[PDB]
C-alpha cells in the first residue's frame, strides 16, 4: 500500500466517523467528538468521489447533522469542522462553518458511503452552555488619561494602506497625508490589535492618543526615532519634508484628552461582550467551568484597557510598539503568555505571564515601557521573546498526582495529556508488588527508574517500601534516591513498622504515606493513630475503599498530624459506584460471593455511608488532596476531572459554601484546585518549585478552553516549553484540521524533557550526588520541610472535625452532625466529551 | 485479548480493506492503494474461514477485482499482492500474481465477510502508464573487445551444477569436463548476473570471454589463483590434474574476439527492453516520472555492457568476481548503490554510487579492477561493502525544505517519509508566535530545539526573530545558534527593521528571510525594496498569498539581489485553489465576510492573477525555490509533489521549454529539481554539504520507483545509512507482505541520527563551540557565503524579468508581456496514490 503517516491517520479518522455513523443510524444523539468525526469523515468521502468542489462541501457540511441528531451542547461547542483530502486537483482544505444549522440533517448525506440504513427522524428522542462568559451589559473606555487629537487622513496612494492600533502614526506610509506634527508621539485610539483601512483616495477622520510610559518612538521609517520632546519633533518634521512624507497642516483639528466620560468625543468604547471575545474576560465577568455548574469570577485584572498585548498581523507585539527596543537583551522574557485567566488557589485573576529560564518570571502587565504605562522591568517583551496567546483561555498550574503506582509507562502519557506535570509514587513496572503498592523497593530499581524516566518531561518522585520494623534497609533506599516511603498493609502496616518508619522520616525529612491495616489484625484505627505518636503522616485513600481499618479509617480526617488524601474512583458517590467497587474488590482479591467470610470482608471495606461522607469531607476541606491510585484502584487521567465532578455535585446538592459569595463559586473553586496543585507539593516537600502559578516557581502550566475546562486541555507547558498539545493533521496547511489529538511536542524529544524537569530525591541522596552517580540529565532537588506539617498547613483544606463512625451501621458524623449526601445519577465532564 | 504487534497491524490492514469494500460497493473505481488493501484483507479473511489452501487463494485473489472496478493505471501498477495469515496449519504467505486479470471481478468474493450488498456491474462508469520505460527497438552487444572461445562442457556429476556470469570458469566444480586450459582467465559471455545450468550428463556449448582490468584470478577452488600469465597457467593445469578436476583437450574449439558485429558468433546480445528490466534503462532510453507527462532521458551511462554490478545468488558481487581481493581494506566502499538512474540538476545519468564515511565517495563504474575495465580506485567493492540495489530505480538528493514552521514534531516524520532530509525554519512548538512565523526567538529555545532534535536523522537549521530595529538582541540569538533570521510582518516588517536586520546579516554571514508588510502600513513594495539597499535577501512566498505587500509583492522576482521562493499551497493554480485560500485566510485571521473592510483585505491578498503568474514565473526560472510553510499555510509532505505538479501543468499548457529538446523534458526536469535541492542549500549557505548528488557531499539520498516518483519514495538514506523505508509485516517471511508502510529504520534509534546528520549554525555560534555547550551529538557546521549572492547564483532559476502589477486589476506582466495560465481541473501525483 505504501501508506504515508497521514494516510494511516486519516484511516483512523474515518473509523471514528463510521462509529459515529453507526450510532446515528440507531438514533443516538451524537456528542461533540462524534459530530466532528462524522462531518470530517464525510467531507473526505465526498472528496474521494470527485464530483464536489471545496465551495460545495462548505455548504453540504452544514446539512449533515441537525440539532435533533446531536446533544444540546453541541451547537454551542461546534463552531467549525476542518479536514484536508485528496480532490481530483490535489490536497485541499475544507472548513465547514457552524455545521449544526438546521433542526434535522439530511441523513442520507450524513450516512453517504457507509451503506448503513437511513433512520427515520422520529428515532431521535428529546440548556447549559459549556464555558460561557457572563458579563454586565456595559461598555469600557479605552486609553483614559491621555492627550488626544482628531485628524483628517487622506490616501494619495494607488494601493490599500492599513494601520495598526499601536503603530507610531508619524511613521506611516508616505502616501498618507495628514498633520504629521500633530501625529508626533501619537497612535490610533482603537481597540488593541485592530486597524484602520485606507483605500486609494479615501479621506477618513481618526482619533489619536499619546503614547505613554517613557514616550520613546522606535522603528517604522525612522522618521521620528527617539524620546518624545521638542528637539526630536523638529528633527522629525525636517525628515518628513526631506523624504517626502505626506504632510498638510490642520490648524483647527480638535484637541483634548481621554477620560471616564461617555460623552467625550475623543473616547473609544468597547462592550464587555466584544472585549471578552478579543482579550478574554475582565474584572467582574464570570466563566462557566466546562459543562459544570461552577462559575469563576475575575477578581482583578492587571490590564490597562487599550494596551493589551495581542500578537498577529497589524497587532500590538511588533518592533518598537508592544515589542521593546529600550532594554538590555538579558532582560527580555523568553516567553510571554498574553491575556491569561489564571485559576489558582491564590486567586482567580486576569494577567500576562512572563517566563524566563523555565521559571515564572512575572505575573502582571507585560509589554514595552517605552509606549505603555505599568510595565515593570521583569515583564518586557523583546525581539528574543516568544508569544503564547492566552486570550479567551484559562491557565492553571500543572496538576500533581501524589498516589502513582508506576505499573506501566503508558499511564505517564495519559497523565500529562490530561494536564498532570508531576508524579509521586512508587513502582518498578507491572510486578505484583507495584500492582499492589506504591513501592520502589530496591536501590537497583531506584537507580533504574530514575534513569528510565530521565528524558520524560514530568517531575518525578519515587517512594520506597517503608514497611519494616528496623531502620537499616530504609536508610539505604532513601540514600539511593527515595523521596518518601510507603507503609502498606500488603507488606505489613503494623504499629511496630509504623513507628520505625516515622522515626526514619524524622531523621531524613521525608514524607510517609500510609495504607493502614484493613483487617484490624494488629489493632484498630485508634492503635495506628497511637503509633503515629503525633508525627506528620500522609494518609492515602482516607475514606478506605482503597484500603484501611474497616470500617472507620476515615476518622483520620480529624487528626491534626494527619494530611489526608482521597483517591479518585470513589469521587463522587454516583449510582454505579457501589456495584462497581464491590465487584472490583472481589475480583482483585479473589473473594468468593458464595463464601460468607469473603462477602463479609468485602462489605466491611466498600461502604456507601463512608463514600458519601467523603464527598462532604472534601467539600468542607477536611480532606486536603485528590490523587489517582493509577491502575491499582484509580484512574491516572481523571485526577482533575474527578475533583471538579465532586465540587459540581456538592454545589448541586448543598448550594454555595459558607465562605462563598452569592455571585460566584470562587472559594469552592480555590479550595478544590488546591487539592491537586499546592497541597500535594506541600505534603511531599517541594512546594517552592511547583504546585501554583506564582513567581519563582517552574513554569509548569496548562492552557484550557473554558468549554473544555477540567476534561481536555489545549496545551501542557513544562518548564516553559510546550511538552504536549492538541495538534491536527501533520501534513495540513494549518494546525487544526482533523484528526485533532493530544500529541507529544518538542519537549519530549532528545534530552529536552530532562532540561525542563526535576527529579525529587531525599537530602541523603542529594548529599551523595545521586544524579552524578546515575548519570541523570534531569535536574535533581531534595525534598524538605515535611516533618513539622499539620492539617493546618493544607491550603484551604485545613478542617479538623471530630469524626465518629458507628461500628455496626457505618453512620459517619462530624462534630456530632450527620454527614450524608444522595447518590448522583449523572456527572458533568463526561458524556459531552468522550468517544467511549 | 493479548494482542501482539502484528495483530494490531493486521487489524489496521483489515480496516483499510473494509474502506475499500464500502467504496467498491457504491461503484467507486478503486485506486492502487485501495486495491492492495482489499485483496490482502480478503486473503486474510479466507484464511480465517479455513476452507481454502494457499494454492486456492493464489487463484481466488485473481478473481476479486476486474479492470472495470479499478482505475486505468491499476492493472499496470499492480504486479502482485502479498499477505500472511493464520491458516489451520499456521502462518502462511500468499502471493496473488497479476490480480487484475479480468474485465469484471467476482464481486461476491471481493465483498466476502463484509456483509455489504453486492453492487450490479453497471455501477462502474467509464491511457497513461506510470513510470513507463521507452526504448528503441534494438539490441545491445555485451563484453566487446575481448578474447573469446566456444567450449563443449559436459557434466559427469549426479546432481545439478549452475555457473554464474562472472565466475572464473577454470574454478568450476570438478565434475564438469571441458578444456580447462582454454578456460583459463575466461568467464561466461552471458548477461551479467545470469547463469548456465548443467543437469547430470548434459553437454552444452558455452561462449567464454576474457576477464579484463588487471586480469587476476582469485577465490573459487584456488586452482588458478594469481595474475593471468604463462607461469600461472602451467601452475593451474598442474593443479587441475593433481586434484582431479575434469579436463579434456578441445583442440579445434573456435577462438576469436567479441566486437560490434551482429554476425559474430562469439557475441551475446540483449534487447533494450530486457536490459532495462534487469539493470534499469541506459543511454537514450526515457522514463515517465510517476503519472505525470514528464519524460526523463538518460544522457549518459558509465556502465560497460556486460560488467554490471548486480548482487544475488550466482550474480556479480561475489568473492574474487565483482567483489575485489586486490585492494587495501581502507579503500573498500562502505556501501555501493548499484545501477542507479540519477536525476539531479547537474544531469540525468546512469551510474553506480559509492558511499564512504557517510559521504558520496564516487559516481561512475563500480566493481573489481582485477576482472573489470574502468573501475577507479574510489569505486572498489570489497568484503566490507554493503549493497543497495538501484537497478530499475531513480536516485535523487534528499529534498531541502527551507520554510519550516517547527509547530510539532510530527511534521518532521511526515517530511522525511516524503523524501525530505534537511529542514530550515524556526519555531518552539505550537506557540502562537511559531504558528505564525518561522522564529525561534529566545537563546533558551535555540538551545532546547537543538537538543530536542539531536537524535533525529535530518539536518536542521533554526532561524531567530529578525524583526528588530536594534542589533543587540539579534547578535545574541545568532551566537546562541541561529543560522538565519526571519523578518515577519506579525513582528513588524518595517523599513527600519529590514535595514537593521540586513546590517546584522552582513556582519554574520547568514541569510535573511522575509515576509513583507501586506498592509502597506509603513510603505509599498518599492519602499521595502529600497530598504534592502541592494543587499542579498530571501523572499518567502514571493507570490504573496502566504503574505506580503498587497497586491504586488511578486515584483521582487525581478530584483537582482532577491532570492525568491514559493510556498506550496498555491502550486499550481487549480479549480479549487481560490475558494480554498480565501476561506483559509478569513478563518485564520478571524475576518468577517459581512464586514466590507475585512473582505476587501482578503480579496487584496488572495488573487487568481498573481497565482497564475506564479505558475509561469516558476516555469521560466524567475522563482528559484519551492518550500512548504508547514502548518502555517503549507503542507510539509508536498514540497516534492507540488514541484512536479507545477512542471506537469506547465508542460500541458505551454509545451516544452525553449531550452528543452524535442525528445524529452530534461531541461524542465533539471530546472524544477533545483528548486527543492541545490537552491535552498545555496540560499542558506550550506551547499558544500548537501543539495545535490555530487562527490564529497553527504550521502543524503532518496530511492524512487519510477511509477511512484514524486509521491512516495522507497527508501530514504541519511548520511549513508537507511533512515526511513517502506517495510511490510515485521513478522513476515519476507519484507514485502502487507501492510507496507513508510517506517523509521535503524538510523532513527539510539543516537544514530546525530551521527548521520548536521545541525547548521552561524559562524558566531560555532566560534563558541555551541555543540559542546549544549552537549549535542549531531555534527555542527557553520553556514557561509550568503552575502554576495544574487538571482544569478540560483541554479537554472536565474531569470530576472521586469515585473509589473496593475494596482486595480492585478494583471501581471513580465517584460511587458502578459503572464497568464488557465486553472487546471486535475493534477497528477494525487488520485492514483492516496487513500484519502
Ligand atoms: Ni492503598
Ligand atoms: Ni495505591
Ligand atoms: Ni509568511
Ligand atoms: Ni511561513
Amino acid at each position: 500500500m505504501k501508506l504515508s503517516p497521514r494516510e494511516v491517520e486519516k484511516l483512523g479518522l474515518h473509523n471514528a466517523g463510521y462509529l459515529a455513523q453507526k450510532r446515528l443510524a440507531r438514533g443516538v444523539r451524537l456528542n461533540y467528538t462524534e459530530a466532528v468525526a462524522l462531518i470530517a469523515s464525510q467531507i473526505m468521502e465526498y472528496a474521494r468521489d470527485g464530483e464536489k468542489t471545496v465551495a460545495q462541501l462548505m455548504c453540504l457540511g452544514q446539512h449533515l447533522l441537525g440539532r435533533r441528531q446531536v446533544l444540546p451542547a453541541v451547537p454551542h461547542l461546534l463552531n467549525a469542522v476542518q479536514v484536508e483530502a485528496t480532490f481530483p486537483d490535489g490536497t485541499k482544505l475544507v472548513t465547514v462553518h457552524d455545521p449544526i444549522s438546521r433542526e434535522n440533517g439530511e441523513l442520507q448525506e450524513a450516512l453517504f458511503g457507509s451503506l448503513l440504513p437511513v433512520p427515520s427522524l422520529d428515532k431521535f428522542a428529546e440548556n447549559r452552555i459549556p464555558g460561557e462568559i457572563l458579563c454586565e451589559d456595559e461598555c469600557l473606555t479605552l486609553n483614559i488619561g491621555r492627550k488626544a487629537v482628531i485628524l483628517k487622513v487622506t490616501s494619495k496612494g494607488d494601493r490599500p494602506i492599513q494601520v495598526g492600533s499601536h503603530y507610531h502614526f508619524i511613521e506611516v506610509n508616505p502616501y498618507l497625508t495628514f498633520d504629521r506634527r500633530k501625529a508626533y508621539g501619537m497612535r490610533l485610539n482603537i481597540a488593541a490589535g485592530t486597524a484602520v483601512r485606507f483605500e486609494p483616495g479615501d479621506c477618513k477622520s481618526v482619533t489619536l492618543v499619546s503614547i505613554e510610559g517613557n514616550k520613546v518612538i522606535r522603528g517604522g521609517n525612522a522618521i521620528a526615532d527617539g524620546p518624545v520632546n521638542e528637539t526630536n519633533l523638529e528633527a522629525a518634521m525636517h525628515a518628513v519634508r526631506s523624504k517626502g512624507f505626506g504632510h498638510e497642516e490642520e490648524k483647527d483639528a480638535s484637541e483634548g484628552f481621554t477620560k471616564e466620560d461617555p460623552n467625550c468625543p475623543f473616547n473609544t468604547f468597547i462592550h464587555r461582550k466584544e472585549y471578552a471575545n478579543k482579550y478574554g474576560p475582565t474584572t467582574g465577568d464570570k466563566i462557566r467551568l466546562g459543562d459544570t455548574n461552577l462559575l469563576a469570577e475575575i477578581e482583578k485584572d492587571y490590564a490597562l484597557y487599550g494596551d493589551e498585548c495581542v500578537f498577529g498581523g497589524g497587532k500590538v507585539i511588533r518592533d518598537g510598539m508592544g515589542q521593546s527596543c529600550g532594554h538590555p537583551p538579558a532582560i527580555s522574557l523568553d516567553t510571554v503568555i498574553t491575556n491569561a485567566v489564571i485559576i489558582d488557589y491564590t486567586g482567580i485573576i486576569k494577567a500576562d505571564i512572563g517566563i524566563k529560564d523555565g521559571l515564572i518570571a512575572s505575573i502582571g502587565k507585560a509589554g514595552n515601557p517605552d509606549i505603555m504605562n505599568g510595565v515593570f522591568s521583569n515583564m518586557i517583551i523583546g525581539a528574543n521573546t516568544e508569544v503564547i496567546a492566552g486570550e479567551g483561555l484559562i491557565v492553571t498550574a500543572g496538576a500533581i498526582d501524589c498516589h502513582v503506582h508506576y505499573i506501566c509507562p503508558q499511564l505517564v502519557y495519559e497523565a500529562i495529556s490530561s494536564g498532570i506535570t508531576t508524579l509521586v509514587g512508587g513502582g518498578t513496572g507491572p510486578a505484583a508488588g507495584t500492582r499492589a503498592t506504591t513501592c520502589t523497593p530496591s536501590p537497583t530499581q531506584m537507580r533504574l527508574m530514575l534513569q528510565s524516566t530521565d528524558d520524560l518531561p514530568l517531575n518525578f518522585g519515587f517512594t520506597g517500601k517503608g514497611s519494616s520494623s528496623k531502620p537499616d534497609e530504609l536508610h539505604e533506599i532513601i540514600k539511593a534516591g527515595a523521596m518518601g516511603l510507603k507503609l502498606h498493609e500488603d507488606w505489613g502496616s503494623t504499629p511496630a513498622a509504623i513507628d520505625n518508619c516515622l522515626t526514619i522520616a524524622e531523621h531524613h525529612d521525608i514524607q510517609i504515606n500510609i495504607h493502614t491495616d484493613t483487617l484490624n489484625e494488629a489493632g484498630f484505627v485508634e492503635h495506628s493513630i497511637a503509633a503515629f505518636k503525633g508525627r506528620t503522616i500522609h494518609t492515602y485513600h482516607s475514606e478506605g475503599a482503597g484500603g484501611g481499618h474497616a470500617p472507620d479509617i476515615i476518622k483520620v480526617c480529624g487528626i491534626k498530624n494527619v494530611l489526608p488524601s482521597s483517591t479518585n474512583p470513589t469521587r463522587p458517590l454516583t449510582s454505579n459506584t457501589i456495584d462497581e467497587h464491590l465487584d472490583m474488590l472481589m475480583v482483585c482479591h479473589h473473594l468468593d460471593r458464595e463464601i460468607p467470610e469473603d462477602l463479609a470482608f468485602a462489605h466491611s471495606r466498600i461502604r456507601k455511608k463512608t463514600i458519601a461522607a467523603e464527598d462532604v469531607l472534601n467539600d468542607i476541606g477536611a480532606i486536603s488532596i485528590i490523587s489517582s491510585d493509577s491502575q491499582a484502584m484509580g484512574r491516572v487521567g481523571e485526577v482533575i476531572s474527578r475533583t471538579w465532578q465532586t465540587a459540581d455535585k456538592m454545589k448541586a446538592q448543598t448550594g454555595p459554601l459558607k465562605c462563598d459569595s452569592s455571585d460566584n463559586d470562587n472559594f469552592r473553586i480555590r479550595r478544590y484546585i488546591a487539592k491537586y496543585t499546592i497541597n500535594p507539593a506541600i505534603a511531599n516537600g517541594f512546594s517552592q518549585y511547583v504546585g501554583s502559578v506564582e513567581v519563582g516557581k517552574l513554569a509548569d502550566l496548562v492552557m484550557w478552553k473554558p468549554s473544555f475546562f477540567g476534561t481536555k486541555p489545549e496545551m501542557v507547558i513544562k518548564g516553559g516549553m510546550v511538552a504536549w498539545a492538541d495538534i491536527g493533521d501533520p501534513n495540513a496547511s494549518i494546525p487544526t484540521p482533523e484528526p485533532v489529538k493530544m500529541r507529544p511536542m518538542y519537549g519530549t524529544l532528545g534530552k529536552a524533557g530532562g532540561a525542563l524537569s526535576i527529579a525529587f530525591v531525599s537530602k541523603a541522596a542529594l548529599d551523595q550526588r545521586v544524579n552524578v552517580l546515575y548519570g541523570l540529565n534531569k535536574r535533581v532537588e531534595a525534598v524538605s520541610n515535611v516533618r513539622k506539617l499539620t492539617k493546618l498547613d493544607m491550603k484551604l483544606n485545613d478542617a479538623l472535625p471530630e469524626i465518629t463512625v458507628d461500628p455496626e451501621s457505618y453512620t459517619v458524623k462530624a462534630d456530632g452532625k450527620l454527614l450524608c449526601v444522595s447518590e448522583a445519577t449523572t456527572v458533568p465532564l463526561s458524556r459531552n466529551y468522550f468517544l467511549f
